[PDB]
C-alpha cells in the first residue's frame, strides 16, 4: 500500500527509527539552521540509496561515517516538494541500521512554518514561531520519510534568543546557555515513543506557564495565561475519562499551548503539547468539546495511526465519536445525542457544499495529485463519526461498542494500519455478529460519495427548542416579528443558541427585515462566542446586511483559525457589496498569514 503524498522511499525498503533533532531559530533570516541525523533501519537486502521528501529545504552536506556522501534533489513537484535520493557509502544487509546526518535550513516561505512579527503578538516586543505539520508539512522543516506509516522517537536540541522559550511535541529535557552563544539558550526535548513525523512540533516565543492539573500546564503568552486555565480546568477530568475509555495515557504529560489567532486549526494533537486557537476562549468554557477532541487523539491517531492519508477518516471518526463521549459522560447521554445531530447537520452542510457526487465527499478518499490541505474537511470526521455511531446502534449499544473501541486502540498501538484492517478487526471482534455485520453497506459507507445510505437514530431532547425556534422564524412574516423578544432565549444554553443559528444558517438567505429584528431582539452583535458569533456574521451577510460587512471582515482577519476565516471571506465575496473589499483585504493581509491559509483563502477567492 503506497502512500501517493510521498516521495521517499516507502516503509518497505528502510524505516526510520529516530530522529536527533540539532538546530537554531533565527528569527532575523526566519530560518531554522541545524542537523537532521536519521538512524534509518534498512528493510531491504543490499540496499544502496534512499529517498527522503523535502520542501524548500536548502541542503548544505549528507554525512554518513564522518564522511560526505552524493546526494541529489529531484525536480520539484508542487505542493510534495522536491525528492532527495542519498547514495550509501556502503550496501546495507536487511535490519542493518545506519545514522545519516543531514545539514540544512529552511525557506521563511516554509509551508510548516509561520514566524510573526513582535506586533502580531500579545506582548509586542517578541517575535514567535510556531509550526503545523499535519498533513504533510514536516518535509519543510527538514528531510525524512514524510509519511504516517513510519514511526520514530525522537530527541532535540533547540538554539533561541535567551529571552525566548522553545516547546516540542515531547518530554522537556532541560536548558542551557549555547555555549557557542552568550545571547542564546539551548532547550533540550525527548520524545521516547515512536511518532508519525506530522507529529513533530515546535514553538518559540515569550511563553509563561500555569499549572491546571497533575499532568497538565497551559502555555501562552502573559496576557493569556490567566484566562486559557479557567478555560481549559476541565482537562484532568476528562484526561481521566479518556483513559477508562481507551486505556493508559502513555504519553506522560499533558500540556496545553495556547497559539496566537492565527493558528489554522480548532486544534492539533501534538504528543505532550496539544496546540489550540485562542478562540476557544468563549470565558464559560463552552468550547471544550476541542480538548475533549484533541485529548482523545492521544488514543486515536496517534497511537494507533491512518497508514495513509487516504485512510485520514480512522484518525477523525474515532476521535469524535471519543470526544462524543467525554462530553457524554461529563454532561449526559441527551448531551451526546444532541452533538451527535449537530454534527450530521455539519455533514449536510459539507456534502451541498462540495456537491453529493464530489469525491472529497467520500469516506475513504484518493488523495494521488490532490494536495490534502485541499481535500480537508469535515466529511472524514462526521460521515466518520455517523459509520461508528450507526455500528454502536447497530451491534448493541454504546458499552458494547466502546469495548470494541478498546479492544481497537489495545490491538493497533504503536502501529500504522489502512480502512481494511479496521473492517478486518471489526469482523474478528464481532465474530458472533457477522451476520448483521453483512447488513450494512460497506461500498456506500466506505467509498461512495454524498449522504451515508442509513442515518442513524437521534435522541431529540435538547434539539427540539432550537429547531422550533428557527422554524418560528422562517416561517415569520412581517407581522409576526413583534412577537419575538429576548424571553425566547432564556431557556437556551450556548450550545442551543449555536444550533438555533446552524438551522437557520441552512435556510439562508432570509429577509433583511427579519435579521435585522433578530438582531434588535437578542443582539447576537454581542456575543463573543467565536462559534456563535461566526453562525451570525455568516446568516447577516448571507442575507444582505450591509451593517454586518465590518463586523465580518474584523473577524476574518482577527484571527485564522480556518473553519472561520475562509467561509467568511466567501461569504463576503459573493455578497455584491463586500466582493471588492474582501479582495482588498485579503491582498493587503496576504503576506502576514499562515501560509496554508493564505493559500486556501486565495483559491477560494479565486485570486492570483
Ligand atoms: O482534527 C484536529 O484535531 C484538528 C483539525 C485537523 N488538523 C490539521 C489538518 O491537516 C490535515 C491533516 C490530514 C489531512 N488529510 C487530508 C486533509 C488533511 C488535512 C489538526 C487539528
Ligand atoms: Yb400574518
Ligand atoms: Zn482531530
Amino acid at each position: 500500500i503506497v502512500d501517493t503524498c510521498s516521495l521517499a522511499s516507502p516503509a518497505s525498503v528502510c524505516r526510520t527509527k529516530h530522529l536527533h533533532l540539532r538546530c537554531s531559530v533565527d528569527f532575523t533570516r526566519r530560518t531554522l539552521t541545524g542537523t537532521a541525523a536519521l538512524t534509518v533501519q534498512s528493510q531491504e537486502d543490499n540496499l544502496r540509496s534512499l529517498v527522503l521528501d523535502t520542501k524548500d529545504l536548502t541542503i548544505e552536506k549528507v554525512v554518513i561515517n564522518g564522511q560526505e556522501v552524493k546526494y541529489a534533489l529531484g525536480e520539484r513537484q508542487s505542493y510534495k516538494g522536491s525528492p532527495m535520493e542519498i547514495s550509501l557509502p556502503i550496501a546495507l544487509s536487511k535490519n542493518q541500521e545506519i545514522v545519516i546526518e543531514i545539514s540544512f535550513e529552511t525557506s521563511p516561505k516554509s509551508s510548516a512554518l509561520q514566524w510573526l512579527t513582535p506586533e502580531q503578538t500579545s506582548g509586542k516586543e517578541h517575535p514567535y514561531l510556531f509550526s503545523q505539520c499535519q498533513a504533510i508539512h514536516c518535509r519543510a522543516i527538514l528531510p525524512c520519510q514524510d509519511t504516517p506509516s513510519v514511526k520514530l522517537t525522537y530527541t532535540a536540541e533547540v538554539s533561541v534568543p535567551k529571552e525566548l522559550v522553545a516547546l516540542m511535541s515531547a518530554i522537556r529535557d532541560g536548558e542551557t546557555p549555547d555555549p557557542e552563544d552568550p545571547s542564546r539558550k539551548i532547550y533540550k526535548f525527548i520524545q521516547k515513543v515512536p511518532i508519525p513525523c506530522y507529529l513533530i512540533a515546535l514553538v518559540v516565543g515569550a511563553l509563561e506557564s500555569r499549572q491546571i492539573g497533575p499532568r497538565t500546564l497551559v502555555w501562552s503568552e502573559k496576557e493569556q495565561v490567566e484566562k486559557s486555565a479557567y478555560e481549559f480546568s476541565e482537562t484532568e477530568s476528562m484526561l481521566k475519562i479518556a483513559e477508562d475509555l481507551g486505556g493508559p495515557y502513555v504519553w506522560g504529560q499533558y500540556d496545553l499551548l495556547v497559539l496566537p489567532p492565527s493558528f489554522p486549526y480548532g486544534g492539533m494533537e501534538n504528543p505532550c503539547l496539544t496546540f489550540v486557537t485562542p478562540t476557544l476562549l468563549a470565558g464559560d468554557k463552552s468550547l471544550s468539546n476541542v480538548i475533549a477532541h484533541e485529548i482523545s487523539h492521544s488514543w486515536t491517531g496517534n497511537l494507533v495511526t491512518n497508514k495513509t492519508w487516504d485512510h485520514f477518516w480512522l484518525n477523525e471518526g474515532h476521535t469524535v465519536y471519543l470526544e462524543r463521549h467525554i462530553c457524554g459522560r461529563l454532561f449526559g447521554e441527551k448531551f451526546r445525542h444532541f452533538n451527535a445531530l449537530g454534527g450530521w447537520g455539519e455533514l449536510q452542510n459539507s456534502v451541498k457544499t462540495f456537491g453529493e457526487t464530489h469525491p472529497f465527499t467520500k469516506l475513504v478518499v484518493d488523495l494521488t495529485d490532490i494536495d490534502p490541505d485541499v481535500a480537508y474537511s469535515s466529511v472524514p470526521y462526521e460521515k466518520g463519526f455517523a459509520l461508528l455511531f450507526y455500528l454502536e446502534q447497530l451491534l448493541g449499544g454504546p458499552e458494547i461498542f466502546l469495548g470494541f473501541l478498546k479492544a481497537y486502540v489495545e490491538k493497533f498501538s504503536y502501529k500504522s494500519i489502512t480502512t481494511d484492517d479496521w473492517k478486518d478487526f471489526l469482523y474478528s471482534y464481532f465474530k458472533d455478529k457477522v451476520d448483521v455485520l453483512n447488513q450494512v453497506d460497506w461500498n456506500a459507507w466506505l467509498y461512495s460519495p454524498g449522504l451515508p445510505p442509513i442515518k442513524p437514530n437521534y435522541d431529540m431532547t435538547l434539539t427540539n427548542a432550537c429547531i422550533a425556534l428557527s422554524q418560528r422564524w422562517i416561517t415569520a412574516k412581517e407581522d409576526d416579528l413583534n412577537s419575538f423578544n429576548a424571553t425566547d432565549l432564556k431557556d437556551l444554553s450556548s450550545h442551543q443558541l449555536n444550533e438555533f443559528l446552524a438551522q437557520t444558517l441552512q435556510r439562508a438567505p432570509l429577509p433583511l427585515g427579519h435579521i435585522k429584528r433578530m438582531q434588535e431582539v437578542y443582539n447576537f452583535n454581542a456575543i463573543n462566542n467565536s462559534e456563535i458569533r461566526f453562525r451570525w456574521l455568516r446568516l447577516c451577510i448571507q442575507s444582505k446586511w450591509e451593517d454586518a460587512i465590518p463586523l465580518a471582515l474584523k473577524m476574518a482577519t482577527e484571527q485564522g483559525r480556518m473553519k472561520f476565516t475562509r467561509p467568511l471571506f466567501k461569504d463576503l465575496a459573493a455578497f455584491d457589496k463586500s466582493h471588492d473589499q474582501a479582495v482588498r483585504t485579503y491582498q493587503e493581509h496576504k503576506a502576514s498569514m499562515h501560509p496554508v491559509t493564505a493559500m486556501l483563502v486565495g483559491k477560494d477567492l479565486k485570486v492570483d
